[PDB]
């Protein structure tokens, strides 16, 4: 029987661009694991992936995992443009690149290694760990301690 896991996942900035952070609540066996991290400077969206992230990374072996998280912008990444962004060799047909290609590399890699069942969620009633993450976020916003160096800060 495979290890079950639930994760939960939240980020923003405090102000779009602005100081970040994410919050990410990882639930086995009725025990849960929390992850926050705070970023001088990023965007509402390189936020919302890097929760993910850092929960997938986070796991030591494959698991069957539940994956929670109130974000549009990995909603329809997830099931509306990976897909194509792939094969087109990450690359738009305007020959645009794709922008945080850095974070949806990283996170398609680290959901390859999983059984994946994503639940996309829209709002916090009915969802305590949701709010949980996105207080973690804001927490963490507060006293950002790392560099997202991945975050192109020009135009």
């Amino acid at each position: 029987m495979l290890k079950r896991v639930e994760i939960f996942t939240d980020g923003s900035c405090l102000g779009n661009p602005g100081p970040g952070g994410y919050g990410a609540i990882l639930r086995y066996r009725g025990r849960e694991k929390t992850f926050s991290a705070g970023y001088e400077r990023t965007t509402n969206n390189r936020m919302e992936l890097m929760a993910a992230i850092v929960a997938l990374e986070a796991l030591k072996e494959h698991c069957e995992v539940i994956l929670s998280t109130d974000s549009h912008y990995v909603r329809k990444g997830i099931t509306e443009w990976i897909h194509n962004w792939k094969k087109r060799g990450w690359k738009k047909a305007d020959k645009k690149p794709v922008k945080n290609v850095d974070l949806w590399k990283r996170l398609d890699a680290a959901l390859g290694q999983h059984q994946i069942k994503w639940e996309w969620v829209k709002g916090h009633a009915g969802h305590p760990e949701n709010e949980r993450c996105d207080e973690l976020a804001r927490a963490a916003a507060m006293n950002p301690t790392l560099e997202d160096t991945g975050y192109q800060v020009e135009v």
